[PDB]
């Protein structure tokens, strides 16, 4: 069996300047990790697909993409969004984007760029707050400086289930 | 079923030019197309693909894309990539840009492209050469300017296969 692992962080690119390090730091604990975003500044052979081809698929040397339209009024669920990966070749799916889902959740501190903290629904599911500044929980606390560290709370997580 | 049909060539033949047209025609007999394209030629969450995510697939509203990155072994197996489609919204399989593969295949033809007929190969997989000029030989000859018209045959053929 397979988990799930959400990543929330406010305003502020960050997270994508962290998970730029926390992956490579995850496959060095030899974990392959796949990761589902959920955006909304929307997205080769485009015309092909506005054409009528619901579903279009370009390949190419070093990698291959597949498109899906759904005009039909969805794409937020999970569980789905899985099944549709090979996850034969992942050990990890992170979850970035979906709000208000009920897996284990990361969160993520930075001052200066933002507020104070107490910020924090620490869900019945958040495992861990990753800030740059101490401060009291109830639940783990990283240095969301040690990538490494980081990576090693996570990859126990993971174990500590499996 | 579920049907692979594909679209063999030369350079310089509009063949993708003539899918831009037949996907319409395709989709206004109520057929449902699903285009697999390859391209020697390499085609948004970028840091985090090549940073060690081996899959990252970023959903939205209107549609969602399934990233895979392969340095290793490209992926050429057509019955692979097709899998990975969700073939419960599809009919048909478009295959195009796959140089030496063994599928249901229609050739296409242009007097004047820098190639002579002669140097047509009439393989075990091909059920039609589409040509814009009449052409000596053996097999459904069918003209390739008339969309409309190969829409009707490609569907013929779908019925005779189901």
């Amino acid at each position: 069996m397979i988990p799930l692992l959400a990543f929330a962080a406010w305003s502020g690119t960050g997270k994508t300047t962290l998970l730029k390090k926390l992956i490579p730091a995850l496959c060095a604990r030899g974990i392959r990790p796949g990761l589902i975003k959920h955006t909304h500044h929307d997205m080769d052979s485009y015309e092909l697909r506005k054409a009528g081809a619901a579903q279009t698929i370009v390949a190419s040397q070093q990698r291959w993409a597949l498109m899906t339209e759904t005009p039909d009024e969805e794409e937020l669920d999970l569980q789905f969004l899985a099944s549709r990966m090979d996850t034969s070749k992942l050990d990890l799916i992170l979850v970035e984007g979906f709000k208000h889902e009920e897996i284990a959740k990361i969160v993520l501190f930075r001052d200066g760029a933002g507020h104070r903290p107490e910020e924090l629904v620490i869900d019945r599911h958040v495992i861990a707050v990753a800030s740059d500044v101490p401060l009291n929980l109830d639940v783990a606390l990283l240095d969301i400086n040690d990538v490494e560290g980081l990576a090693d709370f996570v990859v126990e997580w993971m174990q500590k289930q499996n």
